[PDB]
């Protein structure tokens, strides 16, 4: 077939360095480009093509309903296991992830256009802003 | 409001290494993790939540018409010019990046499930394989 439609994974990938090498491309954007798994997204109409490569680390998904208690583990992450539960203090969805960590969760809540996201574990807190795509 | 649907980008990222040095994330992913940018898609039905999160480094987009050539400026990789041309050989997609340097192109076929893809330069040769999704 010459039909290639799709959203493909890299399943596997040999001597990506030599050609980012032949490139010129340099050391730093190579030793992060060499641990990310690449998606290929291909939109074809007939000879019409549309390519799009994206480079991944890592994926954290989290499925949940509001107050219901549940088990988690955090692979990707520091692979620990946590019980968590989400709520509502009104517009904030919190997040408190029980085990061996203090003061570990997490808070998401909507102000405006953005996002925003607080991370947390024991006394540091990361903050994250985000805008809709 | 308390409606989270969308997908977010993130335009900040505050304190990303003290949080990840506290739930002991080790070195080496933390100087990766530090240099990606971060997506949120948020499915949200009342109380549902799915959530997910992916780390990304840089994106390589090109849209082509096969037989046609154009120039096409590699911004994000190396920054080059180059005149492409794809044609079909058979059932392989072949491009051949006429610039700078030598044997600079690729080939992408489907073989089965799997989407095989040639990256070449100079003297080098980049093999991939992917999986439908
Ligand atoms: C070098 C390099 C990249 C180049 C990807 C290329 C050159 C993809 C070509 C794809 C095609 C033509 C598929 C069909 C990435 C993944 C952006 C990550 C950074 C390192
Ligand atoms: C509601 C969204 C949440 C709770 C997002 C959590 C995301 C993280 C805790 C970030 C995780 C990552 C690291 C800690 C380093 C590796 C890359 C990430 C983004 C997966």
């Amino acid at each position: 077939t010459r039909d290639q439609n799709g959203t493909w994974e890299m399943e596997s990938n040999e001597n990506f360095e030599g050609y980012m090498k032949a490139l010129d491309i340099d050391f730093a954007t190579r030793k992060i480009a060499v641990r990310l798994t690449q998606t290929d997204v291909i939109d074809q109409d007939g000879d019409n093509f549309k390519t799009k490569t994206t480079s991944t680390f890592r994926n954290y998904d989290v499925d949940f309903t509001v107050g219901v208690e549940f088990d988690e583990y955090t692979k990707s992450l520091d692979n620990r296991h946590v019980k968590a539960l989400v709520t509502w203090e009104g517009d904030v969805l919190v997040c408190v992830q029980k085990g061996e960590k203090e003061n570990r969760g997490w808070k998401k809540w909507i102000e405006g256009d953005k996002l925003y996201l607080e991370l947390t574990c024991g006394d540091q807190v990361c903050r994250q802003v985000f805008k809709k795509k």
